[PDB]
């Protein structure tokens, strides 16, 4: 079966104000491209082409000016609104229609992943047609996240959203794969105390049925989020140092669509033209004549 | 009375797609909009009435962000530059705003930092005839207007983006003008870059013996935020200073309060909505801490 | 078993006068001495018997810092290189250390990070024939050995610092060799730089169809610290990973404990003298924490 | 004439295991050894006769790096601090060196930067009585000696690392004294902390009304490089400045040359050995360029 993708890019701007008074978080660039390009690329890497972008009323159209219908890139992009930041799990209600009876995946708009064989990392959750899959990453500050505890032999046994007393240092990252059950599970949720329809609650509903797979995203991968002013800067220096060392870009959607045969040489050259004066255009052009392994 | 102009225009293409959603001078430098930095330079210069010139598309955004200025004791006006045909256009678009007064222009992506910037400025601020500009030693003079000095340190020439720069002293993006400026700009023809050049206005004043070129010393940081790499360095530079000091660089509310353009009750009102983050926490602390 | 060599020598003139004080490979990269990185690399390759070759002045310092290696379950020995006469000299200097064994040489200023590095290394290490090198996509191939591939992905040429590189794929500072290397290096002659070149050794294997070149993907970071700018960038990179993860990159005590080369007891004892700092604390937490 | 002391000692625990190999004041801040920075500060104060105090292991390493100073027109000497028991030991260790002169002390890991620092220093240095220190707004004053002022801006108390700082003004690591210092140091008794405290020397001057506390404004950067994080920040700070400007911060040869302590011929000789790297090219450029 076919899997559809959602990017949740909405949310409170009150935190990063006044920095984000003119531009919301996921519309800011990370080094040399819009934040949203990173998670989008994530979904492309997992082989997903039909993607729903959920944002604030005010931001939806911006994302549409930026990305279009996605046909330029071999994608089918649609848009929906989150009237109010009332929980990541609402994504499934906003998207019920878009999901239909298909499998799905959700990624958070400010989640930036980097590393080797992200294809094989995703591939495996991608292929599971029953149940749900999530990824755990070792962090310094687990209490800011959904936290997954494991027993002595490695199996996940508990989940807790932002525990005052975390049971482990493994955070659940902002990338989740679901089967056809997810929308009915979300339907039944009641808001937590902190006023939110919790993605941790969905994931636990699968876990309590023995249907939650928890994969380790190893320390050789970099999972960054653009939470704060200090974190955005580190994410920018991190992308800059890789890009400048390699002369290759991270998370360039045009490149990915081309590597995946979603667009052809000819399509890519058309994308390159209007960018020809700058480095991003120059990059795309180099890609039609260079083999990159 | 010196009136101020901020010019925040500029051809987008370079930085796309990064700035596809948002113009460069709308991006944050660390923890605050880029425009706050040149706005705060004018405020430091004692200028309260300011004109912000942007593109048709970015003008409404600057207004959304900044309003009419009254919250900060300022009088902010807006005008549009339909096409990027040179910085000197600001004086034609700004003719009526300027009227018969002195002026100051600053470029919207110039960030300045250092000690006694308020005295560095007041100096040019207070000469009522002529024009004044600042020269700063850089690695890449060719990217800028360049000022050549004679053996005795007197300015003798200006060239816009010269192939063979005659010195390493770039003219920075901050300019002080007397009443002659609008007419000087009225009589300029485009350059072979196809622009109405600020270097041409400054040279017109030089050719009348009426240009003052002050040295902006190497103890001041003059940063340009308009490449991806340079914006990152600037964000890091501000970050290091703010985290070391627990003070903010170029916080307009703070400067306006320090200048008595707003009172305590007004600042308290500014801090309210931001109370839930670090910036609001900052504004509140300024009501009760003495900072030298 | 394969034996390892770290060539940690040279001037580091690009690093004057910072290295006037201390040798580049002794400078830290963020929180640990630079040499820890190439050492950790060897350890991840399964290598425990390692020869550290450095200048006559630094050798005793390396010796002071790392000891005989027993503390970490290793066998560390030391030799001097009298003048920076080429990386291929490691094989003559280290002739007797190698004996009749497989070997590996890593450069002292190269750092590697990435998922499954362990398996990427283990694969080259476990080969019992020919030579293995890794090719990595870079923006400036003119600074390294450059590998060219035919249309089928087969390596067809190698060049040392070509002014016009035939590809963007550089040969990284990590090399694995069978029993053929000492005798190949014995017959090398100096090059123009005036160096016995590792590239010539590697072309000698390529000529016999015995050089395995594996691509090290863009999902890996390969950085080197041989310029002021590059050392800065490398320290930030590490900082950012370790501060996010609450784990360390290239911690030899960790690695040695994970590979079972030392036990809990041995580990707790390494940590104690470092208990007042985060490093010690870090080693201590490893006893009680499971890290996948 | 005023005599200068650089206290470059201490363990560097916060910095392990990074500093096992080398002391923290030998580590680079971007492009030159950390010690260059306080050395530069004393030179900018017009001080040419300096005593470098360090641990017994680091003394020889500083001697090998700086020598006797004659190449830079300075007169450098060396002494050892047996154990890190307080900044104020520097005055007992350096008793004979100070003799009957004015003196100054700077910490080896403190870096200063900003416009007219030259003049800010020279004013304290040129004073011929009492004690002078500088106060600087920080985010974490608990780590420093902290100065409390009255409602009129007058320093009234000093506390060493208070849990509840009375203000956010820290005492930076640069101190100027008259001939009273040595006898005052002679009378101190170890603290709680267990050190002979500089803060107690300063309070003794304050009790006699003879401590001048000047504000170092927010327009100056005062950084310390005593942790792995702070060292990274400082190097990035210097890099941004030096890459923007095409000039160097705290280059001793430059400052010596500018002060007329060494001549053109002497300088050209300094550059030669460094000619193949940037630092050398920079000294050479200073022979022909006018820098304001």
């Amino acid at each position: 079966m076919k899997r559809k993708g959602i990017i949740l890019a909405g949310g409170s701007g009150t935190r990063l104000h006044p920095a984000t008074l003119a531009i919301s978080k996921q519309l800011l660039p990370v080094y040399d491209k819009p934040m949203i390009y990173y998670p989008l690329s994530t979904l492309m890497l997992a082989g997903i082409r039909e993607i729903l972008i959920i944002s604030t009323p005010q931001d939806t159209p911006r994302f549409q000016q930026l990305l279009g219908d996605g046909s330029n890139w071999g994608l089918d992009l649609q848009y929906a609104v989150q009237p109010s930041p009332d929980g990541l799990a609402q994504a499934f209600l906003i998207g019920e229609s878009f999901i239909g009876n298909d499998l799905s995946a959700l990624v958070l708009g400010d989640n930036l992943y980097y590393g080797h064989d992200f294809h094989e990392l995703l591939g495996s959750a991608s292929q599971r047609q029953t149940g749900a899959s999530v990824f755990a990453y070792h962090v310094l500050d687990p209490e800011r996240y959904g936290v997954v505890e494991f027993d002595q032999g490695g199996k996940a046994i508990s989940l807790e959203e932002k525990p005052l007393e975390p049971k482990s240092n493994y955070a659940v990252t902002g990338l989740y794969f679901y089967d056809q059950q997810v929308v009915d599970i979300a339907r039944d949720l009641k808001p937590s105390p902190r006023g939110e329809l919790e993605i941790t609650d969905v994931n636990r509903a699968y876990l309590e049925r023995g249907q939650l797979s928890v994969e380790i995203m190893g320390r050789g991968y970099a999972w960054l989020d653009t939470g704060t002013h200090d974190s955005l800067l580190e994410a920018g220096q991190f992308i800059a140092t890789l890009e400048n060392r390699q002369g290759l870009k991270v998370a360039c959607p045009e490149e990915i669509a081309y590597r995946q045969k979603w667009i052809d040489a000819a399509q890519l050259e058309k994308l390159a033209a209007p960018l020809a004066k700058n480095g991003y255009g120059q990059y795309l052009k180099r890609l039609l004549t260079e083999t990159v392994y």
